[PDB]
DNA sequence: CGGCATACG
DNA sequence: CGTAT
DNA sequence: GCCG
């Protein structure tokens, strides 16, 4: 009927039970905020299937034989059936605890142990972390500075405009170099939190090196407002009407040769990669990871000249970007 | 009961 | 520890 | 939290 893993099934990024699928997200973020990645994942996942379901659920017994669905999930959607509300998702959605780890995990540079020591030593509010910097990353400087614009949705116009300006710099610091656009805009998000890039170049090894030399040309143009390889995660300065805005940008390169993987990584969704990274471990025996596939049987790697190879040799049915919104 | 994706900066 | 999908 |  609905398989157990999301890489097994098309998850569209608009759906029918869009209220079911948020209420659980919530447990699911929470459970994150209490370090039970294990109950994260079930919500997850659980969340997911109701993405991947062809009309609205509107009667508990729909949810019968549906994977990660049982007596906790299944109360959850009762009470949203019944009145509308969960009383459990409203209690969180309103308590100190989540809402302050929300907001400190959503600083670029704090991640949920840095948040949850901050909340241990009663700091509540960004104003808070400003009073006492002595004790901030210069990375979390930079994502509390450049908070507000961050928190904004970038939006395709945007994405449009980076693209063209990435490539320039891609272009002469490797000619014949080219530019992917990756993550949730790939799969055809409308906004987003960020901007997602994936660069290669067509003869192998032709890429070593050429992360650095594209930052300092970005940097020379004066649009990065901030950076730290094959992994470059910016602050850009977007063009806005008479102004600008901070924006947050990846920058990934990968040779050729494993392009179609960091392409399938780099483009998501999160929950999809780990359920096909577990799909392939736990059901094929093989290793995946955004470098390559790995049998660890006959100890060799399997070549992909694209998205549809890896989908093959995993034996799944191809799932364009678009329908990986797990 | 054990497992829960798998990297890089 | 942070970051990424 | 759920699964196999
Ligand atoms: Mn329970
Ligand atoms: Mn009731
Ligand atoms: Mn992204
Ligand atoms: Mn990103
Ligand atoms: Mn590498
Ligand atoms: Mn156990
Ligand atoms: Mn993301
Ligand atoms: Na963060």
């Amino acid at each position: 009927w609905m398989p157990a893993y999301a890489c097994q099934r098309p998850t569209p990024l608009t759906h029918h039970n869009t209220g079911l699928s948020e209420a659980l997200e919530i447990l699911a973020e929470a459970a994150g905020f209490e370090g039970s990645e294990g109950r994260l994942l079930t919500f997850c996942r659980a969340a997911s299937v109701l993405k991947a379901l062809p009309s609205p659920v509107t009667t508990l017994s729909q949810l019968q034989g549906l994977p990660h669905f049982g007596e906790h999930s299944s109360r959850v959607v009762q009470e949203l059936l019944e009145h509308g509300v969960c009383e459990e998702v409203e209690r969180v959605r309103r308590s100190e605890r989540y809402q302050t780890m929300k907001l400190f995990t959503q600083i670029f540079g704090v991640g949920v142990k840095t948040a949850d020591r901050w909340y241990r030593e009663g700091l509540r509010t960004l104003d808070d972390l400003r009073e006492q910097p002595q004790k901030l990353t210069q990375q979390q400087k930079a994502g509390l500075q450049h908070h507000q614009d961050l928190s904004t949705p970038v939006l395709r116009s945007d994405v449009d405009a980076l693209q063209q300006v990435v490539e320039e710099a891609v272009g002469q610091a490797l000619p014949g170099a080219t530019v992917t656009l990756t993550g949730g805009f790939r799969r055809g998000k409308l906004q987003g939190h960020d901007v997602d890039f994936l660069i290669t170049h067509p003869k192998e090894g032709q890429e070593a090196g050429l992360l650095p030399r594209v930052m300092c040309r970005l940097q020379d143009q004066g649009l990065i407002l901030y950076h730290q390889f094959e992994r470059s995660f910016c602050i850009f300065r977007l063009p806005q009407p008479g102004s600008w805005k901070a924006v947050r940008v990846d920058l990934v390169v990968a040779p050729v040769s494993q392009f179609p993987f960091a392409l399938l990584g780099w483009t998501g969704s999160k929950l999809f990669q780990r359920e096909l990274r577990r799909f392939s471990r736990k059901e094929k025996g093989l290793w995946l990871n955004s470098h390559g596939l790995f049998d660890p049987e006959q100890k060799t790697f399997f070549q992909a000249a694209s998205e549809e190879d890896i989908f093959r040799h995993l034996g799944l049915e191809y799932l364009p970007p678009e329908q990986r919104n797990a």
